[PDB]
């Protein structure tokens, strides 16, 4: 458990998964990682840099953590809390949370919820809204974000 973070959390910060920087808020807490997460290009959040925090169970592989996003972020699948909602988060398919999968696995399918939102019950319905009908206020309000991570 602690092994295998420790491992996951020295190959993410040898070999990021492209525009993700991962650390640890502690270093003597290998459960608690604070990760940058640069916005991919060719998406609303682009210049983005949106703080988040990852929470580890004491039982990893087994059971997904928590992802929280510092920084504002306006997002359907991301609450008014924060709280990033997918799938692969979830946890009693190969949609649903593995416990062959990493953390890397976790980063990528967010690069897919920003390049690629899924409603289906958004965890933020203004946003679910917004962008499907209001698309003008939407951009400009993921604009307000990304101009607020580039000064804090």
């Amino acid at each position: 458990s602690s092994l295998l973070l420790k491992k996951q959390l020295a190959d993410m910060r040898r070999v990021p998964v492209d525009g993700f920087s991962a650390g640890l808020v502690d270093d003597n807490d290998i459960y608690k990682w604070e990760v940058l997460v640069i916005g991919p290009p060719d998406t609303l959040y682009e210049g983005g840099f949106f703080k988040a925090i990852l929470d580890f169970p004491r039982d990893y592989p087994q059971k997904p953590p928590k992802m929280k996003f510092i920084s504002e972020i306006w997002h359907p699948n991301i609450d008014k809390e924060g709280n990033v909602c997918i799938s692969i988060l979830h946890d009693p398919p190969e949609e649903r949370w593995l416990p062959v999968h990493t953390v890397e696995t976790i980063l990528l399918s967010v690069i897919s919820m920003l390049t690629d939102p899924n409603f289906e019950s958004p965890a933020n319905v203004d946003a679910a809204k917004m962008q499907r009908e209001n698309y003008a206020e939407f951009k400009k309000k993921v604009a307000q974000c990304v101009r607020r991570s580039q000064e804090e």
